């Protein structure tokens, strides 16, 4: 982005009023249904059922043929619904602290407490998957690796060795421009 969306305002509203309840509450049942059945990809129909048990506003078919047309293409059809809470942290209702953490506790389904390297790159990747279905690319960011690295260079870490929520929360710390992100969307509700 640059300085704002580039979409019918209305449309604005409908994509957040999509995303719109709680969220501790999907934690504890995301938490509860991939504990139960560890799968990590999910279907269509199956996910349209789980819209019509937390919060069926609108029309759950709608915001379906959505997800879709973001996260499939062209691959079959199935999408990872871990990759989709992360996004959602975009679209919630919380504190700056309570992203950084809600973020933790997603990745944190091995029982673990330590995320890899890999993770930390695939995290943001998939924040930057449904950044090109609202804002417009720029063509001066690509490989945001570098950056992530430079992250992890900046705590100076073993390049690969695993990092702890607080930790996590350190290394964005010395960087707003992780906080200044989510920042650049908070006067126009």
């Amino acid at each position: 982005g640059k300085s704002q969306s580039k979409l019918s305002q209305d449309q604005l509203q409908d994509l957040v009023r999509s995303t719109r309840f709680d969220k501790k509450e999907l934690q504890q049942w995301y938490k509860g249904f991939f504990k139960d059945c560890p799968s990590g990809h999910l279907n269509k129909s199956e996910f349209q059922k789980i819209y019509k048990q937390f919060f069926p506003f609108g029309d759950p078919s709608a915001f379906a043929e959505y997800v879709f047309n973001v996260f499939d293409a062209d691959k079959n059809g199935y999408i990872d619904f871990k990759e989709f809470i992360c996004a959602l942290s975009v679209t919630s209702r919380g504190e700056l602290n309570d992203k950084l953490i809600w973020a933790f506790q997603l990745y944190d389904l091995d029982n673990n407490g330590l995320i890899s390297y890999d993770e930390m790159l695939r995290i943001v990747d998939a924040i930057y998957k449904m950044v090109g279905s609202m804002v417009k690319l720029p063509e001066d960011e690509d490989t945001p690796e570098k950056r992530v690295n430079k992250i992890f260079n900046m705590m100076d870490k073993n390049k690969d060795g695993q990092l702890t929520l607080e930790e996590f929360c350190e290394g964005s710390k010395r960087d707003p421009t992780i906080v200044s992100a989510l920042s650049l969307y908070d006067g126009l509700v």
